[PDB]
């Protein structure tokens, strides 16, 4: 719903932190091995 996919692969939600921040967002969740950022 509210999460925003970016085209970054992940093993776990830590992998999504730096990319989600660089994409303008607060942090990220790793969902089926892909980062979904929380705006």
């Amino acid at each position: 719903g509210s999460g925003v996919p970016i085209n970054v692969k992940c093993r776990g939600s830590r992998d999504c932190l730096d990319p989600c921040k660089k994409a303008g967002m607060r942090f990220g969740k790793c969902i089926n091995s892909k980062c979904h950022c929380t705006p």
